[PDB]
């Protein structure tokens, strides 16, 4: 398997976008990653306020960075930015960066040295998942405060149905490595939102190594009968197709 960079994982969610009307696809320019995830999501939901810098309460349709912009969103250009269910955001992740400084300059350098792992948010649900194919690559002293902060945080906002502001569930999916080698992880996210998105239970299957492979060659076969037809020009060649 070719690894899936940030290019090839943004192309499939504006693939699955074209199936899902309700999934958002964030920045196809720059990748989340543990220490900016948190950031991310309250920004594409309009909960932050870049001038006081400061998490709002409620949603503030004037905060938006998603219109005009043909860099991090062409695909958002003649969408409403509000309308969406389902946000899901690839993360990168590298074990030797400790700060945001060093994780950032890690990425802009290189997003086998990358990892990738998504984050989905799920307004319907209440539930922040997060999928890693290695399971527990990203260390949970780095990852978990953000899972927890984005769903409290939201919790605030998207209210249960008791009339109480809890705490969005987070599942952290994959307990068992399901990933084989150093290079798939892109393509094996991939593939997981695929199958949330029909089925927001799924959970991929526990698989001998070469039941595995196979598993994620069928999907890549598929790839060719499902070519993008609704993005614009600018989307096009941001991806780089
Ligand atoms: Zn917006």
């Amino acid at each position: 398997f070719s690894s899936w960079d940030h290019l090839e994982i943004s192309t499939h969610l504006i693939r699955l976008s074209e199936k899902h009307s309700d999934l958002f696809v964030p920045s196809l320019y720059t990748p989340s990653t543990c220490f900016s995830i948190e950031r991310a999501v309250l920004k594409d939901l309009h909960l932050y306020d870049s001038s006081t810098q400061s998490v709002l309460d409620h949603p503030d349709s004037t905060q938006c960075h998603h219109q005009n912009n043909y860099q991090d969103y062409p695909h958002l250009a003649d969408r409403d930015c509000q309308n969406f269910r389902i946000y899901a955001y690839p993360l990168w992740h590298h074990p030797s960066a400790h700060n945001p400084e060093e994780m950032n300059s890690m990425m802009l350098s290189t997003a086998g040295i990358s990892h990738w792992t998504l984050v989905i948010v799920n307004l319907d649900r209440r539930e922040v998942v997060f999928f890693d194919s290695l399971a527990n690559f990203i260390n949970n002293r780095l990852i978990d405060p953000a899972l927890n902060s984005i769903a409290t945080r939201l919790g605030n906002v998207y209210p249960d149905a008791n009339g109480a502001l809890s705490p969005f569930i987070v599942k952290k999916v994959i307990k068992t490595p399901i990933q084989q080698d150093s290079t798939s992880c892109g393509i094996w996210l991939s593939l997981f939102l695929d199958k949330y998105l029909d089925n927001p239970d799924y959970v991929p299957p526990l698989m001998g190594g070469r039941q595995a492979q196979y598993f994620l060659q069928e999907f890549l076969e598929t790839i060719p009968q499902r070519p993008i037809t609704q993005a614009s020009d600018c989307t096009l060649n941001v991806l780089g197709i």
